């Protein structure tokens, strides 16, 4: 005989704790430094695994080579802090919420990190405004 | 107007990748060394955030002390490797599967790491037997 059990809510509970840890700045091993014209650089701390889990681009970036130990700082250009903030929040929560006139720029930021699900959703939202 | 989107399956997909990373032994920042009487220590590579997300014991263990630089090796005693394996698998997949006659020792491990859900399921199983 075999005992089996699965907790249906597990991955949502778990992500809830991981997001708490991100906001507390605990266990974080990467800092995203986001530089946008004529405004100060912003910093977002996160966990590489979590970014990897949602984005093949971050996955490739953090499994390639092997970086000298500790806090990695990654320079990001071409994307507003607030777009990156929203992609990060998506990785950690499963949700994103954006002013309708800026959906195009979020989409492009999701393109850049190959977050296909938010690329599609953005796209479908733009197509129903035609 | 506002644009709103949630991907309902996101957290299952993302745990699927995190689990692949664990099995490919990439990005790992902790190696558990599990020692058990008259058997050599077994190693298990995992991601601290992930273990912390599923176990307050792991959470406390990795948030206490200093922001560790790189791979930490951690001695563990009082749990067979295979019990730890199944708890780690549970953390990363939401599922655990064990032969009936060892449910008790799995329950004990889940108590040790304060995985409450698997404690309750193991209890439930042992009472209706
Ligand atoms: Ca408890």
């Amino acid at each position: 005989r075999t005992f089996s059990y699965t907790l249906e809510d597990h991955t949502k509970q778990a992500f809830g704790v991981m997001n708490e840890l991100r906001l507390s700045q605990q266990l974080c091993d990467v800092t995203l430094q986001v530089k946008y014209e004529d405004i100060p650089a912003a910093q977002f701390m996160a966990h590489k695994v979590v970014l990897a889990s949602s984005s093949p681009v971050f996955k490739a970036m953090f499994t390639n080579g092997l970086r000298e130990q500790g806090m990695e700082v990654v320079s990001i250009e071409g994307i507003h802090p607030k777009v990156m903030e929203r992609l990060i929040e998506f990785a950690y929560t499963a949700s994103i919420s954006v002013g309708e006139k800026c959906v195009l720029h979020v989409m492009n930021g999701a393109v850049m990190y190959q977050i296909d699900s938010v690329v599609r959703a953005c796209a479908d939202f733009l197509v129903q405004q035609l």
